DNA sequence: TATAACTTCGTATAGCATATGCTATACGAAGTTAT
DNA sequence: TATAACTTCGTATAGCATATGCTATACGAAGTTAT
DNA sequence: TATAACTTCGTATAGCATATGCTATACGAAGTTAT
DNA sequence: TATAACTTCGTATAGCATATGCTATACGAAGTTAT
């Protein structure tokens, strides 16, 4: 009971040691399930088994995604087991329904989707189109897209890039320091590499957008109408900036998105990771390669990535083919 | 007792957590578990630890395989966690059976069996006796080992094939739009495309059976002793009839079985997935494209199918061979 | 008390879930330590921490290598942990000394040793002499040694093997299945496939032999001073007998060994698995392939055997004369 | 409390279970740890969670790497498992905070760092600038710059080298017998090879010196600023020394260091080792083969030397460049 | 002034790494239904 | 006391999966600020 | 008959797979000893 | 209250190791059995 309230006290206490994104979805699957309780007069903490199993199944009635009921249940279980409690999946009823619920789903055909690829043949037509542009605007997003074909990064650690976090080989080739991406240890980090081409397109941001005026400074910024770039060593291009920069791009040579409110109908800030990888894999590059460009240490998100790749269809056919 | 009576309960409603499949093997473990009880005057539930080692050797002097022992074991401790009650596989005593009974077997040099390879010169020495056989049975026969091997769908697979899943496309050869996975992170479906012979032979069977009429049928059917197939979209072939196909395709060509009892003397369900990775590696096709082939993510399985060819031999074979 | 006869006397009831020489160094370290206790009227079970460390110091102070006392501290463990009682490792001294005991040692320049390398230049020696030997003696011997070096099968397993277990490739290259070896599970096993040279050795052992009289014989029996070979199927060569074969074969073209008492002065059981390893570390074979090859999971007892390979003399030296 | 007597007590007596390098970081972080307490009031033994917790983010705030607040957690750790007490890591609030320590400071962009190369350009510049020197301090440290370019080895092995470990092998170059490993399971010795330029270096040291007048002599030594050296077989340069010779080195061609407290700003102990990868790399070197010379077992720090080197770029570099 | 180009924000869902049994084919044989 | 051609069963054994704990992206929508 | 060619056997030590912090270099600076 | 050239210290931070549980080989020596 006291001490309940203890363990919690310190989780909340030392918040950081957990991504601000998992403390986000935290209080907002406590949102959904408190609600939830509000309106059939439950309790919403300690959650009771047979409380959590109505909730899910109700979540799956919603027409939520699998893994998207996956998470409610796992907010509930990290609640309960970090405050000392048993977890609600520690429960038959609750472990029986989640099983139950996938298994029908997966049955009624649900699949996990994947961004829309991009790329070589993109990043050369989009290369060829915005090159000649002289807005500092264009220069910037030709040389995001550009780092983000080339090194596979995520849009978190492009966004986190600092000036002095760049230096380059005796060849000539930029270099990209890496520290935190979504896994690693010592704090030697990695080095990202920068094909000869693409190293131009990142030095004429430089060069444009003056955010090498200081070090510290971000080396994407924002841009606005009249042209003006903002560098800043406080402010980083928000993430949510970064997918814009995709999706205006897919717009540009593709024109405006569909109308079904689906996901993924133009490139995201995943794309060029899903796509580089698909055109190393056709490229014949070996499995150890294209998962050190990801930054992978398994195999399976790269099976996923070719799966569907065009040039993947089949075999066996031209096998009897003679 | 009110506590296992609770969880009972729990496992009935959502019995729908597993496949009807798991229930029959579990169910199946509880019977002869139990009769072995009564034989031996024990209490069958909960079940003691001294009584399951004693059941265990049991099934070893019965001489059965290392694996069906297992699943003994495995559904009486399913049976017990999701009843509340300690599981087997936790104590001492049946935790040693186990691991004696498995090294005793496989000291006595006991080994796991897999499907008789039904390859392409068998493919085309069947084609070269059915081809023109204008019955029935016998076009549609051919049809089912050409989708088989050319597809390397498993049997049950082969079952849900309706007719709205054939579609055209490249070449006017046929494409079959299927399932071929059962979990969250995976692929919902892919296209199995056939060769330009094979798609010729689901021609000719879809033209003198009649499933085209309705979009819903099943691909394959009954047909019966008069030689007239029966359409239907409620009912498909049982993948029991599917594996007859195959033996009596054996049959065809080498008679009466062997009789000693043993398992793969003739062709079975996965007889063609053994054979189409045995030729698709004989002429050297990419490790992963013979693995999208049968949608394996590994290799422990295909290197199993492959093991006694040639081109595996090894570095050593291959050094000393100068 | 009463519960700790009970874990013992459970032990011992399914002895066989373990080695047999895990038996036999148990019961050879129990013989040293309650000799050692019985001279300082000492209890030897359960035995006391700072009683053990007496005996560790003891056995270090008697010149046994660093690994030979971490085996007698083992079976102790292992005695006390399965018992239900503390490890003697579990209190501080004990714990203390093993580390103080290596370090010492190590520090003193004590160091592991391996079998003496049997390579291909070797194997070819020994072929070209003994290849036109009628004796059954020698071509049994000379069979025995092209298989080790062929497949890199440890003495045990190839003792092991019984004459149904060899098959044979379309190329007439011959295959050995193994099951039981140090490590692995399905019961799927492997094929180790031998070159073409070497299936020659093999058959001319059989045809002299008759070991095919009977599939269940073991390949490898016996043969007596008048040459008569003696197959068997309820007895296979000694282990004891192989390594013989190893040391004879040494004697044979080097002569008499030393009379250091030292240890892998002559070929021992394991030369051919560490001389092949470094005859492909040479050979360029991949790091993947030579694990392959040997059965490893990992890569470091491979790298032991590359060490002191004159091939790996050194790089640095040429790259400063230029 | 008479439990955790007797546990410092074995402490101390087997205290050579430990290393004195250990020992030393052992007290420094007690008496850290301790000031600490007295000046916040806190008993320093037993340490309690919640004040390890303030003490670590004292630390955090004193901008110390993560590296060493790991260092003051683990001696704190091994301080209480020494002395039968519960360690600190075992507690939720240390784990926590170590936890959001980590992810702070990572996240604020914290690198470790490695030292600065000494390549072939820098070895052929000082060979150049002292070469024919006359002094004895000159000849002295051009033959240890040498040997550790060469031999890859790292200071206190480069100490250790007696004159009775130089033997001649293949054209009369030097050669090096050494133990460069400390693991029960690793080579033993190694012998490490010099070039001819370099073993001449080493000729005119040993001449100028008289190390060589006794075997049991130290290779390098103390030389006075007479510039007379002093051969010795009980005492060996310090490390410190010899880090001071590639320091001074530095001076000499770029003169006073940076003053901004950072480090690496010069040479250190293993600059050469840096370097000599990086060259060894540059030439294409098998990978092993770069590991055998220094020793390596792994590539993890290997490959953090040679990073941003541009043959490491990557196959996406090498995709893009077509 | 309006407005580009963002930033912040909340709900929905994928990425990724580590530990752990459920689900499908095999096949003799009994049961079923239309020739 | 038919039988071809199935389908349904029960039990043995082969073929790959799924649950965990967090951390990160997807995208519409409401708020912000230098032009 | 003797004896090759083993087999069995007990003590010593390597092979191999999985989980977990100790040991060495960095460097400013204080202490030391022979020019 | 010299100073070159060290060595000894204390504290910060980089470089790889070691303890576990079993299972298998190494080799001298005593016992075995068809010649």
């Amino acid at each position: 009971s006291d001490e309940v309230r203890k363990n919690l006290m310190d989780m909340f206490r030392d918040r950081q040691a957990f991504s601000e994104h998992t403390w986000k979805m935290l209080l907002s699957v406590c949102r959904s399930w408190a609600a939830w309780c509000k309106l059939n007069n439950r309790k919403w903490f300690p959650a009771e088994p047979e409380d959590v199993r109505d909730y899910l199944l109700y979540l799956q009635a919603r027409g939520l995604a699998v893994k998207t009921i996956q998470q409610h249940l796992g907010q509930l279980n990290m609640l309960h087991r970090r405050s000392g409690l048993p977890r609600p999946s520690d429960s038959n009823a609750v472990s029986l329904v989640m099983r139950r619920i996938r298994k029908e789903n997966v049955d009624a055909g649900e699949r996990a989707k994947q961004a829309l690829a991009f790329e070589r043949t993109d990043f050369d037509q989009v290369r060829s189109l915005m090159e000649n542009s002289d807005r500092c605007q264009d220069i910037r997003n030709l040389a995001f897209l550009g780092i983000a074909y080339n090194t596979l990064l995520k849009i978190a650690e492009i966004a986190r890039i600092r000036v002095k976090d760049i230096s380059r080989t005796d060849g000539g080739r930029m270099l990209i320091h890496i520290g935190r991406t979504k896994t690693l240890v010592s704090t030697a980090g990695v080095e990202k590499a920068l094909s000869l081409g693409v190293t131009k397109l990142v030095e004429r941001w430089i060069s444009v957008s003056g955010v090498a005026d200081d070090p510290n400074n971000y080396l994407f910024c924002r841009v606005r109408k009249n042209g003006v770039a903002a560098p800043s060593a406080t402010s980083q291009l928000s993430t949510r900036a970064l997918e814009g920069i995709f999706e205006a791009t897919h717009r540009l040579i593709y024109g405006a998105k569909d109308d079904s409110g689906q996901r993924y109908l133009a490139w995201s800030g995943h794309s060029a990771r899903v796509g580089a990888a698909r055109d190393m894999a056709r490229a014949g590059v070996s499995i150890p390669e294209i998962m050190q460009a990801g930054g992978w240490t398994n195999v399976n998100i790269v099976m996923n990535y070719i799966r569907n790749l065009d040039s993947e269809t089949g075999a066996m056919v031209r096998l009897l083919e003679d």
